[PDB]
DNA sequence: GCGACTCAAAAAC
DNA sequence: AGTTTTTGAGTCGC
């Protein structure tokens, strides 16, 4: 009924199935972490503007909620939430002088305002986007929206156990505890030790996340989840790494930039999930239909 | 099939 | 040692 892994910090990872087995929403056997992820491609290369050391970049990213895997497939249930984390690595460089420089793109030299990471869903059969929404903890009494960008400077991942403990965290004394794990404040750094060309200081906002944590979030409300033939449809999720250049022949989304202008986040790395399956609200989707 | 209202159970404090 | 919050999901009805 119950299939136990052992996470990497030591946690568990329980997988049930929820036609056959109903746990209380708040019961950390919600918590699991989800498929792993493999490398699409890399895109554009980065280079340190004096040295022209090329950046090594590693997208790391994890599901904590959602995702079960049963038989030998991984299933989520549309009307449920997931959670998605991501950091980067820049394996040859380490943080604070990481900060200190700049950088450019090799596509003809772009200059580099901040990495960013976004998220997406497909279809993994025809590479169809498939809408993704997220709540506030209020869910139906607070607002919906779409993922966004993250700004994010590179960070090692934190272990599910942290993401589970900083979920909904309201008081500040744990606040202030975990804060360092998930943001970097640039208004406390000495802006003596740093040039105005720094990439630190071409951030677009003083609070900077460490993490990109996407949590709360669903597949959209309308999407179909079974081909007309009655077999699942088969979605993954996609995590891109990017940097964000002023606009004034490579894959690029556009930006709503800072100062309101154009901008680009043109991609450099981009993992996906082995197929999903999704179980949509048909009762025999769950234990009490039976 | 889907928005809405609702119940309920364990976390958070 | 209580109350409030958060979130899986039961149900109504269009």
């Amino acid at each position: 009924v119950i299939l136990t892994q052992l996470n990497e910090d030591g946690t568990t990872s329980n997988y049930f199935d929820k036609r056959k087995l109903k746990i209380a929403p708040r019961s950390t056997l919600q918590f699991k972490v989800g498929p792993p992820f493999e490398l699409v491609r890399d895109y554009c290369p980065v280079v340190e503007s004096h040295t022209g050391r090329t950046l090594d970049l590693r997208i790391i990213p994890r599901i904590d909620r959602g995702f079960d895997h049963i038989d030998e497939e991984w299933v989520g249930y549309k009307r449920n939430y997931f959670t998605l984390v991501s950091t980067f690595e820049t394996a040859n460089c380490d943080l604070d002088t990481f900060l200190k420089s700049s950088f450019d793109l090799l596509v003809g030299r772009l200059r580099v305002q901040y990495f960013a990471i976004k998220i997406k869903a497909k279809n993994d059969d025809d590479d169809t986007e498939i809408n993704l929404v997220q709540h506030t903890a209020k869910r139906d009494k607070g607002p919906q929206f779409c993922p966004s960008v993250c700004p994010l400077v590179p960070s090692p991942l934190p272990k599910h156990q942290t993401i589970r403990e900083a979920s909904n965290v309201r008081n500040i004394t744990k606040m202030k505890k975990y804060d360092s794990t998930f943001y970097l404040h640039r208004d406390h750094v000495n802006y003596e030790e740093y040039g105005v060309d720094s990439l630190l200081f071409s951030y677009p906002e003083d609070s900077i996340q460490k993490v990109a944590r996407y949590e709360r979030v669903q597949f959209a409300s309308s999407i179909s989840v079974k081909k007309p033939s009655q077999q699942n449809k088969h979605f993954s999720l996609h995590v891109i790494l990017g940097a964000v250049v002023d606009p004034d022949g490579i894959p690029y989304d556009e930006l709503a930039l800072k100062n309101g202008s154009k901008g680009m986040f043109v991609y450099l790395q981009e993992m996906k999930t082995p197929p999903l399956i999704i179980r949509g609200r048909s009762p025999s989707n769950y234990a009490s239909s039976q």
